[PDB]
């Protein structure tokens, strides 16, 4: 049991997809190519970024970087903005997020009902323009706190410490580590810690088909799948109907690296044990139509 | 490591409310007070409906009653509706879901996106229609025993793991499996346990026997209560954790008063995605 939400955390399920992995089980035609996903939907504020944020606050709390009732500032497209959200309330900071214009209305409504105040920076540019943003915000007014998730060293280190080690023990046989590119915390973290666990581990980014977060060590990932929006909605959508999983487009963009990953293991007749990342649920995607 | 989604359910989180709770900690004006949640969103389609949505399809295909390919029929608001649903796409089944209208949306696009079919106006249109089609199989969430089994088994023994000194346990009324279930579990297990019913302001699972109280909430109350439990505890519940939590703080206002320790569990019982149509939040 958990004194709070905050604490209620990690520990994520992974479960094996039997129907869609390349081959359950090893036989004669040769040994088995497996999908294990890993929900990162089963979290505070249902995603991934529950654990950066965190451990960005926690960390920031440490340093003396945060006194009480300070205003955190923060560029985010929704997830990391509705985690620190939720932080926040627990822990009485307020909380400002930049976040382009032409993101979903459930993002929106789930950071106001947590009480974060919200600037829409123009869509042109997306994330990037979010990121000028707010140091433009920063500038303005010094006493605003902003952890930046884009560079921060707790963001790799949650996943180094979290997300890493719960493969490792849930996976001990794991081959290949799939998941999707944007922080690259997740990555970076993740990878670093089975890299020095498990001999030829593979780590395959998955990203939308610039700047270069400051996170990013080019030297952890073993390759990189650009994936087009029509093939992530496919996959999101082949997730559910095949595996039950309601998950967000990025799992879809990943899935499909992950089968195309699993594709070449077997036509070389190679073992595979791939898990991949479902970072976020379904539920923040539905008024995009993708699921129609 | 789990083999498929199915079993990727129950064992949920229980979390103290610290800041909600009357009292926190023990001090010298009396023994605390502590309000403490069990995240039944944190299961494979985000309700507790999962756990006898998954018995009763268990239940039905061991005893028999569910061949390959069935069609099954069930009268539903949507959380349980969504769980079979998701079930049935694993498991090879047709799911026919019979609704009253004004459902939210977002219930209506989870259960086109599972690919259960969707009939409106619910439970006698229901019993109409397996009567005509005798082949179909309605699982009946009002009167099947492995709803409240599913409870009994499984959400009152992980309760009284994370919380031996538990003295109530508050849910919402609906199939009443969550409180027969978990309640009966209880009270054969922890002596003077009070068992606490909310409900809007009969299913054949209910037995008069098992609650000690019940409360009548109404709309703006179970509202004000979920707004006030993301705001204060960061757990963004579903409308029915709202209502539980009127009767949880109620009870608790009660040991508070009357200088008593209580450690009262409450069901959190879906989150609140599928309810930000309704402008409630
Ligand atoms: O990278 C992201 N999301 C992201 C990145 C950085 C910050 C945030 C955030 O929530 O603030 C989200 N999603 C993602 C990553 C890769 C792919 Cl292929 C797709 Cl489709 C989506
Ligand atoms: O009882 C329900 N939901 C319910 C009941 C029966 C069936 C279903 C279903 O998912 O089909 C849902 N919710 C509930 C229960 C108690 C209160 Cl106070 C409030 Cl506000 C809501
Ligand atoms: C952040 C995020 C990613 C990418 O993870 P990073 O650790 O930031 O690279 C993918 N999908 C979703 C839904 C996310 O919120
Ligand atoms: C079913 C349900 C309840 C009531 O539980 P029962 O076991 O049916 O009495 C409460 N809240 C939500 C959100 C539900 O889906």
């Amino acid at each position: 049991r958990y004194d709070s939400l905050l604490q209620a955390l990690g520990n994520t399920p992974l479960v094996g997809l039997q129907r869609l992995s390349p081959r359950w089980d090893d036989g004669r035609d040769g040994p088995h190519v497996r999908l294990w996903a890993k929900l990162e939907d089963r979290n505070p504020t249902g995603s991934i970024k529950d654990r950066p944020a965190v451990r960005m606050i926690e960390q920031a709390e440490a340093d003396g970087l945060l006194r009480p009732g300070a205003t955190i500032l923060e560029p985010t497209s929704g997830n990391t903005g509705i985690s620190l959200a939720m932080a926040a309330r627990l822990k009485g900071y307020r909380l400002i997020c930049v976040m382009p214009e032409n993101t979903s209305v459930e993002r929106r409504q789930l950071l106001e009902l947590y009480g974060a105040q919200i600037i829409f920076s123009a869509a042109e540019g997306g994330s990037n323009t979010a990121v000028a943003t707010a140091k433009e915000l920063a500038a303005t007014n010094p006493s605003w706190v902003m952890l930046y998730q884009y560079g921060n060293p707790a963001n790799t280190d949650s996943h180094y410490c979290g997300t890493g080690p719960e493969l490792l023990a849930d996976l001990p046989e794991i081959t290949h580590f799939v998941a999707g590119l944007g922080t690259t915390g997740t990555l970076m973290g993740t990878g670093r810690f089975l890299r020095e666990h498990v001999a030829n581990v593979k780590i395959v980014a998955a990203e939308p088909r610039g700047f270069v977060p400051e996170l990013y060590d080019p030297e952890i990932l073993t390759a990189r799948y650009s994936v087009g929006a029509v093939d992530a909605v496919r996959r999101t959508r082949e997730l559910v109907h095949t595996e039950g999983i309601f998950a967000g487009i990025s799992t879809g963009a990943v899935l499909h690296a992950a089968l195309g990953v699993g594709a070449g293991a077997l036509a070389a007749g190679e073992r595979a044990d791939i898990a991949l990342v479902v970072a976020d649920a379904g539920w923040k995607y539905l008024s995009t139509g993708a699921y129609a």
